């Protein structure tokens, strides 16, 4: 039962799953649907509101063509961006979505005051400096990171292992794509750390091949419906959810942070989620600590590109 | 609730999956059987379910098929598949698809509730219950989410909660669906009396265009109805399989005094057995819904 | 979720346990707890916030002593021979009802007094035309049954449906046309997987079990308090539920009775005789015809 | 969430039946063991609690026994606390053969269960079990987890601001000397001091403490037992480690504080599979009470037997 607006900018198929989520799934009273395509939105919260009389939730919707009409939201998830076109580098991509995401901030900035801002737009670590940059103090800037990342592994694991995925623990973090990595040393099952679970159980199945099966199971995703879709949507709203409610679950994000010897980049961590954001680089060990490193310094490169 | 039933979704397409998705988010059912022709599809959404289900950190199992055949011991078995013209073509085409599924999950799956999404939709369940017979329960969604558009269209007009609205739309599903006035009520109170007591001052035909309206909005911007419906689904499956006994109109092949066997819509008790209750509406209601089920048995002749 | 106020007369483990049931699971934003015993209502309220704070839930509760503190509330719940104690308990049930009748105009009251079905017609006759006065009747009956028909048939709770209805006590009888095994009635379901179980075995069963509670426990706490919130939160949300309910409504050849039959449970309440058949019907007539008589001695 | 594991509660008085009902009825745990040494009472309990299962549509399993040896593979284990039957060495002397007892019995056919224990005091306790079970199982005590929840509850009613938007911490050893960590006490991510500044609120921090006091005083001068709050409790921190929540919530638990060594103390802890305490998440100041309740505690453990 919680009392505050999330403001979803961006109502494709992402953004209306996670207006369907909040709906649905005990949390959010008020919502705010937001994209630039004429009638999109209104039309999205028609149905959810269908939707919200089928389980009797009492919600009250908002549907807007411009981002400016956003004023008092708790929570604004931002979807919205172009995508990553198989000729475009990363710093091509960079280039395209900083000015989209400089723009929304620009007209969301003074009438959000105190607002949750999640960048889901790519490079996410990028994206989430360059909306922390035009929000400043006026609000908390995160994105979205290996928060995905870390329930895609978990999944793998659960799959692979034979076990039922609430008995999995574990995260990646660092740079979001490619790139991200498993922190290994945090990963158990049933709290047993999963390199003792393995040898205890004869189980065949190691690190390399679970962590293949992860890009496996991500790429039949991505040939047979575009993108990731449900997955994202529960995502965001367990990390608006843990924030609004103060929950202090321990999820990856993208923040802006004070990373030894890099500087402020936003690079995932496991973080506090609650009224306060506390990035808990200590769960990794040295030697994941020193790849995180790596990570911090690759994503200022690509932020210090933007022209 | 917390049931032990295996629910399995014919078409995967944004309807279906967003049906598997409510279903791997919500309470109620941890076993689920996605089907779907298209290569691939029904793998991804599997996969990407499962996803979600972790982020919720409910522990379920989901397999997922390209062939209906491989479909067996389902305890419920929504149909989105089929076409998307006039009533009568529309029918031609997606019977024999309906004839098709069902041909192929009859003897597999044993006392399954079968849940007909495809339209026209009381004909494409009098098609398929034929088919299935006494091996399984056919229903069709019929004015389920009529009904649920309808409430919501109440609760907006006369600034009410969605919780205090009560009322039926029934019939043929479609543009003859029709309000029964005589079941609306607000937190108990008969609709009429509670908008001239409170001077609100609208009319039934008022509210009436007002869903029009907003289901035009729908289509007009994402082709079709998506998260409405497929939260009917889970309303649906989950009464029947925890005999719940909840009132829901659904297209059931019934009894109908002068016309015969017809699946039309009525508030019916949605448990382990389905019974309509034709009692809850008044005399004229009961005339006009004579009416609609002669329409439907029209339609299903043309096949 | 609901936006309505529940207020609950009595505070004691039932009351208490139903308050708590309000507060951690259908979510509801106000709570009126009334409790003769001075500090009672309000320990109970105090303890059920921390509860709420857990499960991260805005609840407002308010505690009193007496029972005319309850201000607009949408429902209240009230928490020697059959005869006699309806005497007693009709005095006690006409004060309630008058100190809450014109302060919590349309509200649902729900009877949980014995006997519980002469209990609704008293307070019925108190109320009026005020708000909607219904009685907990074969309610946890129906469940208890139906917990039992599970346990002895090895089948998960879900798979059962089925009726207890008639009078509340020693003759509240299973409407067995209504027993069903994920939608088989019950005795087909039985034929053709060669169970040895006879519906006298189960009823003897059902028996056993809530002598059982009473001699461990001293009372029916879990079920009871489940059943309230079951039917409180059918009627606020317009969830339209079948469930038993004592009802006064028209019973043909016995005229206003207060009765349990399988009733839809949503703004309106709705009897449903025609689910039984014309045997369950019949004794179903009897039960009504003994409940009047009951009514009928105490004005 | 839905996890299907199994949780056994050890004493079915009015705290263990009221847990019991609770995983009943809300969604997560679906198994469980029911134990009381008082003959058909567990029983009792698993009736009346399966009735209460019909009514919300949710297919449990439920087994009551009368003796704790009949508990088998069990992946939590809640035990509550007995009748309050006078001095404070005596107490924790007497309650520690009880805990020892009931830990010997359980030992063997509960591999890698975790243990709560409920029993004063409760820091003390989760010592002398840990010091039984040992690489068999995890142990942890409550602690200052219901603490916690009732100060957050106190700032809501006193502030007038919803229950959602209070973070913050009581730490240290439980009861009496258990402090306010007000380092992490925030109102919608803002500092509870600059929160009531800002709004010219007439209210301090000795208020808040104070009525939390009161309002726990009100419960057991009518109730004459805490029930509500630590059955919600033992569900919280019970499905954040089955379900992997990583919740963070104050509990007592066995871990090592320089100056003082081994010692079960009430810090904000990681409640996953593993449970990881964060001490950093406290200041300066708030991390030198904690290490003279260590002490305290520490001092009491070391004059059992
Ligand atoms: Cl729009
Ligand atoms: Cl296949
Ligand atoms: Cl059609
Ligand atoms: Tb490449
Ligand atoms: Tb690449
Ligand atoms: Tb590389
Ligand atoms: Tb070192
Ligand atoms: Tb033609
Ligand atoms: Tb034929
Ligand atoms: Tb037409
Ligand atoms: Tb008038
Ligand atoms: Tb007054
Ligand atoms: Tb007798
Ligand atoms: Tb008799
Ligand atoms: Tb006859
Ligand atoms: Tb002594
Ligand atoms: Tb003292
Ligand atoms: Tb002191
Ligand atoms: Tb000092
Ligand atoms: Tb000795």
């Amino acid at each position: 039962r919680i009392p505050y607006k999330v403001a979803v900018i961006g109502t494709g198929r992402v953004g209306a799953t996670f207006a369907y989520t909040m709906a649905v799934v005990p949390g959010i009273a008020r919502m705010t649907l937001v994209d630039v395509v004429p009638g999109l939105a209104k039309g999205v919260m028609e149905d959810i509101k269908h939707a919200a009389a089928v389980f009797r939730r009492s919600i009250t919707v908002e549907a807007f063509e411009d981002v400016s009409k956003v004023e008092n939201a708790d929570a604004i998830v931002i979807t919205a961006g172009k995508p990553r076109k198989a000729d475009m580098s990363r710093r091509d991509l960079a280039n395209v979505n900083a000015q989209i995401i400089r723009d929304i901030g620009d007209k969301l900035r003074d009438r959000n005051p105190g607002a949750l801002y999640v960048v889901v737009t790519n490079p996410v670590d990028v994206m989430t400096m360059v909306l922390d940059d035009v929000i400043g103090s006026k609000g908390t800037v995160i994105g979205t990171g290996t928060s995905l990342d870390t329930f895609r592994f978990r999944a793998a694991v659960s799959e692979l292992l034979n076990v039922p995925i609430v008995a999995v623990d574990g995260y990646v973090v660092g740079e979001h794509g490619e790139e991200a990595f498993v922190a290994w040393s945090t990963v158990t099952i049933k709290g047993i750390h999963i390199d003792q679970y393995i040898k205890e159980r004869n189980i065949n199945i190691s690190r390399e091949q679970i962590e293949k099966y992860v890009k496996d199971v991500a790429a039949s995703i991505i040939a047979s419906q575009g993108a990731t879709i449900w997955g994202p949507a529960a995502t965001f709203q367990e990390i608006v959810v843990s924030h609004l409610a103060n929950e202090s679950k321990i999820i990856p994000i993208s923040l802006p942070q004070n990373i030894e010897g890099v500087g402020r980049v936003a690079v995932s961590v496991p973080t506090i989620i609650s009224g306060r954001l506390k990035p808990l680089v200590q769960l990794l060990n040295e030697e994941e600590q020193e790849r995180l490193k790596r990570a911090a310094k690759a994503i200022r490169n690509v932020y210090e590109s933007i022209l």
